[PDB]
């Protein structure tokens, strides 16, 4: 329908930057600095009215066109300049491309009776400057109008006409021709020939293409004859620009952000043409374009004043949702003049078809004060926030174009440059300064360090500011022209030290928003302490500026400037400053998170604390839970409320189970006191789940102690009641190691795990080698396959021992113990063979319990446990077991996965309310099944299960975890009705007998933990399920990981697709949700 802005960000005209934070890495580069007193080829020979830039990119070079008069708008003479650049930073001198033109003596207008042209030069005015033809030729164009006096309008449709000339590869120009005559002008009374007279056929064709292109005729309407047939839309909407939407329609913009749409390539336009809703814009043009990443951007003055120059982003070219700074400085206007107004203005970029700059970035031309010509480079994809702290070595960059993480403001007479290890700021400009800004992650506690050298100590100024997102500086450091390094404390200053020229000082600044103070160190010694002179919530920028900010102009400054500033073309004596080795860091609890912040998720803990009573308090009360979460949890978001809420709930729930004991932390299963528990209410049944879930907690002390408590907490030895439940704990301890990388913890636990393994091996094997367990001792009383006081070979304990054996073999190799590797690897091969040969039921095609004589002939959830440890072979015959996931007669039920196949005649025949494992949904089991299903989907060539199937079962697990309208994790539930089968009984509340977030992290998001330095992800989310999601703040192998997905690029503004970050630096990328492997990125 129409271009519009729905962002809530407004620009405040009382500040020159609008209080807008800039996008990352914007370089503002001055191209032309007007100087009447010292005219030179490089400044257009002293002309001080310079305005209306045009931009193209052709044959590896930028072409920058602008117009100029000696001092006053519409006061002749008037001409058009051209400049070129390979890189956008270093430009050739302005070259006159269309020169002053004689208005014929005797010219008149109806609006000026009695006047005639005599010895009068025309006024130039163009809204379009460039066309690249189909044959790859570059045409530049301009137009001549007539101003009979100061007040006359050259764009009245009574002008002379429009001219063109070819720009050639070699830098030369072809001859000037007229392409359009205003009424009354023709070949016989104009001073350049008509374009059709050229003997260059291909040039003539190139010009003819301009005339046949309605998008170009739309940009001739202001100067062309009124009502001229060749103009598609005849109303004088101003400074037309357009771009192509993703569906191929064309969206237009004009001054005041008037906007329309064309469905026929620009021949006709939708009425009524109205201002783009929500856009703040006035008279100084708005530029819109498609970017190289497929998204869209507008650049404009978001204001009734011509400042700042800002950028708004859109994923689709219609809805714009952001507002940030491009250019926020205002050079003072040095030379007065007719219609010159203050600030950066008249933005204009490259038309579609007129070239794509090789760096992929967004380049926009504009003037400042209609006096100085500028360009800005904006990196694409356009990033709002910094995802990592600074740690910058400038010697690694050959030129400023490589300072992707620095915002740079570089006037011709105050340029920014590199000099080996140094970022250098120079300043000889009495009216401007050099300025660099390092945007960093918004921080409450901040350290900033850098090396600093000044080329002098008796002149110049350097201000160093620490800024929030609204340009509030909380503190300022200054190198003064009387040789003092000082800090601003309020109205007064702290003089910290005298500084000398040519000396390198190591500066460290420590800022705390909560304590509201800054401490400054030089060469390791504290030299300054002060309160912030302005309070801020967080600090996001460090700014280095070779001057004081000017308050002029304000919203109260008069519009017109008739004076020149004193010494308008003079110089200041040169001041230089150099910085190197810029580092920032934060001790904020969530500083390790690159995109997500805990403050946006703390509402979950708060809601959970308020929604119901706290029945039982262990080591971490509800009152401490949010703080604990902020320290310990990876952060997650997605667009589906229930998944996100469950993520946070299950962490909040798990945390209740951390218990203080005289031997350190323990982890409970039931919060209520159980009569069969070991010391400190410990129950061994779900330890494997406890470790798999808890391995993601960032502070290792909890899980270190929980494990040591089980194995050493009973007079230095293992808890006695570990013998009451089957164990996959050696597998779980290796799984922990694969997340945290802590070799010494794992190596030190090896003997304890061997002792555990050997006990089970001694007590629980049949003569044939298979393990037996009573179903009660798997924690699964009243199963169909069964075994209260039976010695059946269940695929529970056999797979677990397979897993423990395999894990202990691997721990042997990591120990350097090759004997142990073989001893346990042999046990693993032995058990794998026994499970495959003896527990695979060939009638059912399913792993099942082996009773004394024959199979139990019941498909149970326990039959999927072999895949929890990747036990089975890749052969096709085992696949078919997984079909029962999608069969209502198998495991598929309305609330998720049953513990026994629904077709079985003994399904749920042993009563209710007393913990029965003959069919009801048990999260303990669902978690096993889902872990196994993920392994199967990741590690096996497999055609039975899609992502939709896995996602759907995770969704049902989510939906099942509610009770009385609130998140709830209990013991077990009805597969058809969803009823949690202990009802409102206290015992079930916050049950810790399963995983959830381990499944979210390793299956759904798909982080696959490994022993090596390679990162492997493979999300099992279908294509088009979620437009975005992110898992952040993950502590994996001593590094902080982020995994994110952003289909349209607008959730995180770091590009489209699937991305992995390591400590906030991108490590890999894919266009789709699919397997992504980053080799040796750790
Ligand atoms: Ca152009
Ligand atoms: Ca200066
Ligand atoms: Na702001």
């Amino acid at each position: 329908d129409r271009i519009h802005y729905t962002g809530k960000e407004l620009s405040n005209p009382t500040y020159h930057d609008g209080q807008l934070s800039p996008v990352v890495g914007v370089h503002n580069i001055q191209l032309v600095r007007a100087n009447r007193e010292h005219p030179e080829a490089s400044n257009g020979n002293g002309w001080t009215y310079n305005h209306q830039p045009m931009l193209a990119y052709w044959n590896g070079q930028f072409y920058y066109q602008y117009l100029a008069d000696p001092s006053d708008e519409h006061v002749p003479p008037s001409q058009t300049f051209l400049m070129t650049s390979k890189d956008g930073y270093q430009w050739t001198n302005p070259e006159i491309v269309f020169p002053p033109y004689k208005v014929p003596d005797g010219y008149t207008k109806e609006s000026r009776p009695g006047m005639q042209a005599k010895d009068l030069i025309a006024i130039m005015h163009q809204r379009v400057g460039f066309y690249v033809s189909k044959s790859g030729r570059l045409i530049t164009m301009g137009n001549y109008g007539v101003a009979l006096d100061k007040k006359d309008d050259p764009n009245d449709g009574n002008g002379i006409g429009r001219v063109v000339r070819e720009i050639k590869k070699d830098g030369s120009f072809g001859p000037i021709y007229f392409i359009y005559y205003n009424h009354g002008f023709n070949e016989k009374n104009t001073d350049y020939p008509y374009f059709k007279k050229s003997k260059d056929r291909e040039f003539v064709k190139a010009c003819q293409e301009i005339l046949d292109n309605p998008l170009y005729m739309m940009q001739w309407v202001e100067e062309a004859d009124r009502e001229d047939p060749i103009i598609p839309l005849k109303k004088g909407y101003k400074a037309f620009n357009c771009y192509t939407l993703p569906d191929g329609r064309i969206a237009s913009l004009w001054k005041h952000a008037l906007t329309s749409i064309s469905e026929d390539g620009g021949h006709t336009w939708a009425e009524p043409v109205l201002r783009a809703k929500g856009f703040v814009n006035s008279n100084a043009k708005i530029w819109g374009q498609r970017l190289s990443d497929g998204t869209y951007a507008t650049v404009y003055n978001p204001s009734e004043f011509r400042w700042p120059l800002a950028i708004s982003l859109s994923k689709d070219g219609l809805e714009y949702t952001t507002l940030n700074l491009v250019h926020g400085e205002i050079t003072p206007m040095r030379y007065g003049g007719n219609y010159k107004s203050y600030g950066p203005q008249y933005p204009r970029g490259i038309q579609e078809g007129n070239g794509v700059p090789a760096d992929g970035d967004l380049w926009v031309s504009y003037s400042v004060n209609k006096e100085d010509m500028w360009i800005s480079r904006i990196p694409v994809p356009v990033q709002i926030n910094a995802s990592a702290h600074a740690d910058d070595d400038f010697s690694k960059s050959g030129s400023i174009a490589e300072l992707t993480n620095w915002n740079i403001y570089s006037p011709v007479w105050a340029p920014v440059s590199l000099e080996g290890e140094w970022l250098k700021l120079q300043d000889k400009d009495p009216f401007d300064y050099a300025k660099v800004e390092r945007k960093i992650p918004a921080s409450k506690e901040l350290k900033v360090s850098f090396d600093l050298s000044a080329g002098q100590n008796d002149k110049g100024i350097l201000q160093i500011d620490f800024l929030d997102e609204n340009s509030i500086a909380c503190s300022r450091l200054e190198l003064t022209p009387d040789g003092i390094f000082r800090m601003k404390g309020g109205s007064r200053f702290a003089n910290m030290m005298n500084y000398e020229a040519g000396k390198t000082y190591h500066v460290e600044a420590v800022l705390s928003t909560a304590d509201r103070n800054i401490q400054v160190y030089v060469d390791g010694k504290r030299v300054g302490l002060r309160m912030f002179y302005a309070p801020v919530a967080t600090i996001e920028r460090i700014v280095f500026r070779t001057g004081e900010m000017r308050t002029f102009p304000t919203v109260d400054t008069p519009a017109d400037q008739t004076y020149d500033l004193p010494d308008a073309g003079g110089q200041e004596p040169l001041a230089e400053y150099r910085i190197a080795n810029v580092k920032t860091s934060s001790t904020d609890k969530d500083a390790s998170s690159a995109f997500l912040k805990y403050a946006d998720f703390s509402h979950y803990a708060e809601s959970f604390n308020g929604m119901e009573d706290e029945n039982i308090v262990q080591a971490i009360p509800n009152a401490k839970a949010s703080e604990w979460m902020e320290e310990n949890i990876p952060l997650f978001e997605c667009p589906q409320r229930n998944f996100e809420e469950m993520y946070y709930y299950r962490w909040w729930s798990l945390r209740k189970h951390i218990k203080e004991t005289p031997v350190g932390y323990g982890m409970t299963e039931f919060l209520v006191q159980r009569s069969y528990s070991d010391k400190y209410n410990l129950i061994a049944c779900a330890i494997g789940h406890h470790i798999y879930e808890s391995r993601w907690l960032r502070d290792p002390k909890y899980l270190d102690q929980i494990i040591h408590t089980w194995y050493r907490g009973n007079d230095g030895g293992p808890m006695k009641k570990m013998d009451k439940f089957s164990s996959w704990n050696a597998d779980a301890v290796l799984a922990r190691y694969m997340v945290d990388g802590d070799k010494d913890f794992m190596l030190d636990m090896t003997k304890d795990l061997e002792t555990e393994y050997q006990r089970w091996e001694r007590t629980n094997r049949l003569k044939n080698g298979l393990y037996w367990q009573g179903d009660v001792q798997d924690g699964m009383e009243e199963s169909i396959s069964g075994g209260r006081n039976k010695k059946y070979a269940r695929p529970t304990i056999n797979s677990y021992m397979y897993g423990n054996a395999k894990a202990l073999s691997i721990m042997g190799i990591l120990s350097g113990d090759e004997g142990m590797a073989m001893r346990y690897g042999m046990r693993a091969d032995t058990l794998k063979s026994l499970v495959e040969n003896d527990l695979w039921n060939t009638r059912h095609q399913f792993f099942e319990t082996m009773r004394t004589d024959s199979s139990a002939n019941v498909r149970e959830a326990i039959g999927y446990i072999p895949w929890y440890f990747n036990l089975p072979d890749t052969t096709k015959k085992y696949e078919v077991a997984w079909k029962e996931i999608m069969d209502e007669k198998g495991f598929s039920a309305p609330y998720g996965l049953t513990t026994a196949e629904r077709r079985h005649p003994e399904f749920r025949t042993r009563g209710v309310g007393k913990c029965e494992w003959d069919g009801a949904i048990w999260p303990f089991a669902s978690a096993q099944t889902l872990t196994a299903m993920a392994n199967f989907m990741n590690n096996y060539p497999q055609t039975v299960l899609s992502d939709s199937v896995y996602f759907r079962q995770m969704e049902l697990y989510v939906e099942s975890q509610y009770h009385r309208g609130r998140p709830y994790i209990g013991e077990y539930l009805d597969e058809v009705t969803g009823y949690w089968l202990k009802g409102d009984q206290e015992r079930s509340r916050y049950y810790n007998h399963s995983t959830f977030n381990d499944l979210m992290i390793t299956g759904l998001i798909g982080l696959r933990p490994r022993l090596d330095d390679t990162i492997e992800i493979n999300p099992l989310i279908p294509a088009d399920k979620w437009d975005w999601f992110c898992l952040d703040n993950v502590l994996y192998h001593g590094h902080n990981l982020t995994i994110l997905w952003d289909k349209n690029g607008d959730r995180y503004h770091c590009g489209k697709g699937l991305r992995i970050f390591v400590n906030g630096k991108e490590a890999g990328h894919a266009d789709t949700l699919t397997r992504l492997v980053c080799e040796n990125a750790l």
